[PDB]
DNA sequence: CTATATAGG
DNA sequence: CCTATATAGG
DNA sequence: CTATATAGG
DNA sequence: CCTATATAGG
């Protein structure tokens, strides 16, 4: 039961990790989104104050993002 | 925090959700790839017993490849 | 020396077929476009009007299409 | 109507740029296919002496094959 | 000698 | 996979 | 038995 | 290409 503890706009919030619908770093930042009931909800926490299943996240996120890429960039030499 | 129990090569294996690399859909199988400690491990179980947090990983790295495959749906019918 | 005689706007006109740019098909219809001196010049002939070496062009386009076509589809599926 | 002249399996053929079903390009070497009276025939030729004919088809192929290159060097770029 | 881009085999 | 083509690379 | 999606071999 | 996994298909 992890929850990231961040801030958005000043103000502290807590998303329970396994409602944050993606992940994705910006630098040291660690950015995401939740399922804020309905709505979307965005969030950033550093990378040094992160919890490690968003971590594990962000990383399984890069890590299919850069197959998506390895994919698309593929598809681009084969028309030279 | 969950450990998803599989059979694997005959051991009744056993690894945290936390560790999951990868994860994909094979029909009814959820097959994925973990971190064994240093090397790629590797598991599979059947949707059915997925506890709600693996296929949550699942549902976020499809989320995602269905963004790309709109677009390339896209620039696919901007066909001429 | 193929030149593909069309009307554009009601008026008669005539490009040399290796003046034109780009070809495409459009139910009965053969459109392409040529360089008419600097900018995009549109035109458009029914087949049955149209020169032998003008329907070449189209072919090849089609086929030229299909074949970047059937490389996309590809790149789409392996997204599932 | 332009006769490309090259030597295949040590036949010197020649065939009308119009029956050319397929340019493409590899490396200074254009190859294509034509329409060898019903059948497929193949032929190569230096780009040097490619007439302008030809190699007009071949950049047309290219120009379009590097439009959808755009697109998906697109999708590709608006990573996250 | 293979690589390169391709279509038919 | 192989072919056949022009040229490159080492 | 292969197909399916994949990573490491 | 092979493996190893759940299930499908015929």
């Amino acid at each position: 039961m992890v929850k990231v503890k961040f801030k958005y706009k000043g103000e502290e919030k807590e998303v329970d990790t396994s409602k944050i619908k993606k992940v994705w770093r910006v630098g040291k930042m660690v950015s995401f989104t939740y399922d804020d009931n309905g709505k979307t909800g965005r969030g950033a926490v550093s990378e040094k104050d992160a919890p490690k299943e968003l971590l594990d996240m962000l990383a399984r996120a890069e890590r299919e993002k850069k197959g998506v890429l390895k994919k698309l960039r593929a598809v681009e030499n084969e028309l030279h």
